[PDB]
């Protein structure tokens, strides 16, 4: 429902969910990866844009929460019946469907099920536990037809599926298949995203047929009738096991199949891309939503592989965007809480910036004549130097020129920044 939100009372449900997620930090001191999908939905809420500031504060607590964890459905199913599968792939459908009966009979073997005259679940027996060879081809069609609708769903997406690489407990009564190990097959992240999108097909098609079915009965709805992006990853897993189901058998046959944590730090680099968009703002209402993302940055970094150190260099870049202001004010204070939090990014584990200190010293010459934001940036950078104490000297000699400016004379506190 949180991902369904991004009326406003569902964003308030995100606020109660945010403080309760901080109570989950107390339990902490998977489903959570789905909640990371819902954090990307929060970044979509940063894309969405006064009540917005409240729902942004609860979203800032949700950022504190996921950092502590790190320590109208409208289906549009693709065309299937339009598509025509080439005849040579149906011989492959004989293999994946024969495997479907081998695994569906073997699931029955996992609980000691056997062949019977009746569907008597007390008798520990089922009628269909007879060999896949014995099936009439129309009985094989009850297994094959969803598979054929899936291969047509891929060919409507025009995904390639083609020959390449070579293919590959006391015993139970009834037929006894020993299926090839699809579970040991591991899809590449390209093909894993392909499992994500075939699961998205199962979701939009079976979800649209489910919606029109319950409207055909005059009835209501089902829990899964929410958009596939909105789903928790555990709800996506059920369709995904059926997608990899496929795709894993496609990898085991060695067929080429194509469309034809660290990821949170990569999302932080997407937030740095939002900072590039904020430079586009700096060229001149969405930049205030970027300030919402700044509150989210101070809070998520207050809890704070190499992509993260790249995002530290991005801290130095958006610090240059502050340096444009050096020479709203509360968004800058959000950037200051984001600066101490950037010291915390220094705590997670170029020379150009020292040169900007030389500009900081010449600006100090203006002070000898007697705006101050380049001094305040220099004070937070001094706190970053205290972070260096936790762990370019000629620019320090330029700062010795600024010591000569100390000799030239509120200001003693800027001497304390030094």
């Amino acid at each position: 429902d949180v991902p369904i939100l991004n009326k406003m009372p569902l964003k308030l449900l995100t606020n109660h969910y945010e403080r309760c997620w901080k109570y989950y930090c107390l339990p902490t001191g998977t489903s959570e990866e789905e909640l990371h999908l819902t954090r990307k939905l929060f970044w979509g809420i940063f894309d969405s844009l006064y009540d917005q500031e409240l729902y942004r504060m609860a979203m800032p607590c949700l950022c504190a929460i996921a950092g502590a964890l790190p320590p109208n459905f409208d289906p549009r199913p693709v065309e299937t019946l339009n598509v025509i599968i080439p005849e040579k792939l149906d011989s492959f459908i004989n293999k994946f469907a024969e495997y479907t009966h081998e695994k569906w009979a073997f699931d029955k073997i996992q609980n000691n099920w056997s062949y019977g005259e009746n569907v008597d679940e007390e008798l520990k027996t089922h009628p269909m536990l007879r060999p896949y060879k014995t099936f009439s081809e129309k009985d094989k069609e009850i297994y094959r037809w969803p598979i054929k609708e899936s291969l047509k769903a891929m060919i409507a997406w025009e995904w390639t599926i083609e020959k390449a690489r070579e293919g590959e407990y006391d015993p139970r009564e009834g037929y006894n298949p020993q299926p090839p190990d699809l579970s040991g097959v591991t899809l590449s992240r390209e093909l894993q995203a392909m499992a994500e999108q075939l699961a998205e097909n199962y979701h939009n098609t079976w979800g649209r047929k489910k919606k029109q079915e319950l409207e055909a009965k005059g009835g209501g709805t089902h829990p899964l009738l929410v958009p596939y992006d909105t789903l928790t990853a555990k709800e996506k897993a059920r369709d995904r096991e059926k997608a990899q189901e496929l795709l894993k058998f496609l990898q085991m046959n060695g067929y080429a199949v194509t469309r034809g944590y660290f990821l949170s730090t990569p999302a932080k680099v997407l937030g740095s891309g939002g900072h590039a968009s904020n430079k586009e703002k700096e060229m001149i209402f969405c930049k205030l939503a970027a300030l919402v993302r700044h509150r989210v940055s101070l809070f998520g970094t207050d809890a704070p592989l190499h992509i993260l150190a790249r995002s530290l260099d991005a801290r130095t870049v958006m610090k240059s965007g502050p340096e444009i202001v050096k020479a709203f004010f509360e968004s800058a204070s959000e950037d200051i809480e984001k600066m101490v939090e950037n010291l915390r990014l220094g705590k997670v584990s170029t020379t150009v910036a020292l040169l900007p200190v030389l500009t900081t010293l010449f600006q100090h010459i203006a002070q000898h004549q007697f705006l101050d934001d380049v001094q305040v940036s220099c004070y937070r950078t001094l706190c970053s130097i205290y972070s260096l104490g936790t762990t370019v000297e000629k620019l320090r000699p330029a700062l010795g020129e600024c010591l000569a400016r100390l000799a030239a004379a509120a200001f003693l506190e800027p001497q304390l920044n030094e």
